[PDB]
């Protein structure tokens, strides 16, 4: 599995190349791992994610969501291996062929699918947590092996653990502006996802740190 | 809107001179062009703009938009921002991620296309059953503009019955995925048509071919 420094990925929102730059730069220190999406993707171009590999030598994790069929899914994930991304975030609500796609496109390519089960918001409980546990096993049978899910609600974290195994790697969002707590999420996720709390503060450097001691 | 000759091509070609050339090719027989990811990640988002100058045609960014709120509203701002008319957005997150992506096309005077089933065989694993509530919940929010599948004309049926003749349905999954464009054009306002146009030998021909069918 991935070796995320001090178990803690940024959520790199920000949708201006100058200020995600100074942002990242300044927590360099406490995190080898970013995650970067479509608000800074569409804003600067794919060309983003190798001025952060030049810029920082963090892994980068593409959360892209993929949700198309599976000839699109393929496209999408080809693209973004040509531009850097290690591992790619990948929905697996559109099923089974859907995911297999991206898993195929990822093992060509030498890279990695991180499948989406459940999601952290609240409208994520509609339609999305009725299928989470079916979505979970789904991946295992495919053979993924890298996973997220909710922090904002612990004991669906649990279950999705119980289902991958303790030998899978599992990421979580919503932590801190969510409503997520780091120490707690940490009991099942191998690392938390954090965004606003560390992107929006005055020094994001001591807000990591601040993050990171409250999990020692 | 008024797509014309009811044909939207979704052009997925990841190559900017092979999209350029090939929507030249077919501009005579549309005016509404469906952008995605494979585009736009190959070839910047730049391309929308591209594609207004070249052929002022309406550009629909087929983002299939499934993140949390908050995330929701910077990508539906940033795809706006690049010149994009509308936005594709799933349902399956629910209520308050459609209303994020509402709010932000309200302000920059768009407009949402809310995804409900899907056109592939995996749709049937867990978008299907949730398909007529993710419709009724389009309803309630205000929506007036829908996708759904041709692959599967009962389901494209049942969709259209849900949303009413006064809303706007388009389908994907016309030709290379196996539905059929005059039994798709029975529902939906205009079909999305990718692989059996810019694929073709000919792709003006293709256009023509399937226009004359309908
Ligand atoms: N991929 C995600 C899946 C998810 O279920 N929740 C979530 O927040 N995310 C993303 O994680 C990050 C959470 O950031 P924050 O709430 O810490 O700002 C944002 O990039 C979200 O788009
Ligand atoms: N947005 C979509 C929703 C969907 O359910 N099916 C589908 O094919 N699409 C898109 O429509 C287009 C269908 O293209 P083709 O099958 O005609 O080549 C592609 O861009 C797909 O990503």
């Amino acid at each position: 599995v991935m070796d995320v420094m001090n178990r803690l990925i940024l959520a790199m929102d920000l949708m201006n190349r100058d200020d995600a730059l100074r942002v990242t730069g300044e927590v360099r220190e406490y995190i080898d791992t970013v995650k970067i999406g479509y608000p800074l993707v569409l804003s600067e171009g794919m060309d983003i994610i190798a001025e952060f590999r030049k810029r920082f030598g963090c892994r980068i994790i593409a959360d892209f969501k993929v949700a198309d069929i599976p000839e699109t899914n393929e496209k999408i994930c080809r693209a973004t291996f040509k531009a850097g991304a290690d591992a790619i975030i990948v929905h697996g609500f559109p099923g089974a062929d859907s995911v297999r796609a991206c898993l195929n496109v990822a093992e060509e390519m030498g890279r990695e699918v991180f499948l989406l089960t459940e999601m952290s918001h609240p409208g994520a409980e509609m339609f999305i947590q009725g299928a989470a546990d079916e979505i979970a096993r789904m991946g295992v049978d495919l053979g993924v092996k890298n996973y997220v899910g909710p922090s904002t609600r612990p004991e669906r974290l649990s279950r999705l653990r119980e289902i991958i195994g303790q030998d899978s790697f599992l990421i979580s969002p919503g932590v801190g502006a969510q409503g997520g707590d780091p120490g707690e999420t940490l009991r099942f996720a191998d690392a938390i996802i954090v965004g606003r709390s560390i992107y929006l503060a005055d020094n994001p450097a001591a807000a990591a740190a601040g993050i990171i001691e409250s999990i020692k």
